[PDB]
DNA sequence: AGTATGACGAATACTTAAAATCGTCATACT
DNA sequence: AGTATGACGATTTTAAGTATTCGTCATACT
């Protein structure tokens, strides 16, 4: 098999290990392998063509890599694809934005990842509602 | 923080890396992490004790007398969970409502149900975001 | 850009400078500007062909079965002037709605009126932001 | 009397002068004096006591003065007076934000100023709805 | 009185350089 | 297989410094 080195926040790591231990896992590699495999398999994306509405929601640290200042530009670039976005400051560092999108379910998907992917933007998620 | 090495079958890794490039993160580490945090969260939102946030999105028509009226009511019902609610008038008689909620994941789920029910609520979807 | 000097009575200036420090701007120039744009943009809305954005806010009781799903219907009549509408649930029966509107300042003021009307809408206010 | 030099955008200055001319004003200093005096005198501050809800709404170039990330930062500083904020991208450069505030009408008022005073935040406006 | 401008400390925008983190591999001990 | 690290380029943070653009007061013209 292949080796791979990932880098995790201390908290993430603990949260992960313990939870892997309470499940009967004696080795991380298995543990993680099962999750990747699982969540990876149960996947699906948006067919390019249909139009409609989408609801992109996600959390992120506004401090990390001028994410706040950046996320906006990211959107203003396709400002003809954003209806509005609702923000909710959940604490000094973290933020929970919810963006309503409208247009080519394709462009949407893009713009979505143009966000979600960013390092320091956890729990990304795009929900679609095509005409 | 922390850095770890795991081992996964040549097969899986390929599947993972496809995702890395295919959908955004040209970073294997993040890809994993985001999939790791998905995991922890699921098996945290469906765990006794957890509190947090949540994004309940749904559609419905403003043409039914016993549809648009109830929603708001049954929502004020537990107005201690509703942070706010963005609403869009997609077309002439259809509404796209997104409601951000906050509290014990339990009640929250409950609260979501008592909303997706009210006949006329289509595509109802809950997205939990623990602490 | 442009820089100008004006002359005002010792009296007035003192009143202005109190405002500068008292309420934010520790900058005389801005203080003035903001007050100047209030003036202009005011006698800019009450005019012809004037188009732009507007923020219609108001409160009401959802308890009244003819007030809850009553506002949404009116808004759906001008679903072409509505962008989105944020809504909060102050308490068991109080609603705080904010409707962001775009279009011609006429139809808007119109629209607003209709919504300010529907008996039971208190504190109703509309702010215009011409282009 | 006292001399004072303010700095204005070219457009602002023209918009202002012409409008001052169409009103029978032969000198700017009078024109401006009258507006300052008026709107200034016609104020309405908030006392540190009454709690309630507020509706702060403004526009601002997100690239100017790092506003996008600063605004956020400041709000996260008073992240307890903030319920939720609705953003709307009107164009590549400008943004229309609507923050719904809650708490001691006095702090709100303060906070609101910590947003409106900013060079780069035009048409700022606070609307109060106490208890 | 009402308008323009010079002059210059203060605030903000651009560049540029060094320091601290992250993302992957590869080697090495369990 | 699993897990832990050194090594090292790519990505971000900080710090630093210079060119601009502001905000006001002072001086001078209209
Ligand atoms: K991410
Ligand atoms: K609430
Ligand atoms: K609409
Ligand atoms: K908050
Ligand atoms: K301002
Ligand atoms: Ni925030
Ligand atoms: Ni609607
Ligand atoms: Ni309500
Ligand atoms: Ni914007």
């Amino acid at each position: 098999m292949q080796r791979v080195t990932i880098t995790l926040d201390d908290d993430l790591l603990e949260t992960l290990d313990s939870l892997s231990q309470r499940r009967g896992y004696n080795n991380r590699s298995e543990a993680i392998r099962d999750i990747l495999r699982s969540a990876l398999a149960q996947e699906a994306t948006q067919q390019h063509g249909t139009q409609g509405f989408a609801v992109l929601s996600y959390v992120y640290e506004h401090e990390k890599r001028d994410l706040a200042s950046r996320i906006v530009s990211t959107q203003h670039h396709h400002h003809d694809l954003s209806v509005a976005t609702l923000h909710v400051h959940i604490n000094h560092d973290d933020c929970l934005e919810i963006a309503v999108l409208k247009g080519d379910m394709g462009d949407v998907q893009h713009f979505a990842d143009d966000v979600i992917a960013q390092r320091g933007v956890r729990h990304g998620h795009l929900q679609c509602l095509p005409k």
